[PDB]
């Protein structure tokens, strides 16, 4: 349960269990969000081996750089 306090997500300062309350990322996503800081903007998580563009979709309302 992502509570609304925490939204939007930071991509570059959440921490790893704040990147696992995201829908579709699991520990191993969120640690290779972690290991692709820093994002310029929230598209560049397309870096990120696992986050396909339907991930993201899902994900954009939640997420900041
Ligand atoms: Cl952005």
């Amino acid at each position: 349960p992502l509570p609304q306090a925490q939204t939007p997500v930071s991509l570059n300062e959440a921490s790893l269990e704040e990147l696992m309350a995201l829908p579709g990322i699991g520990p191993v996503l969120a640690r290779r969000i972690v290991e692709g800081r820093p994002y310029a903007r929230v598209e560049d998580l397309l870096k990120v081996k696992g986050i396909g563009p339907a991930t993201l979709e899902r994900l954009r309302p939640y997420l900041r750089p």
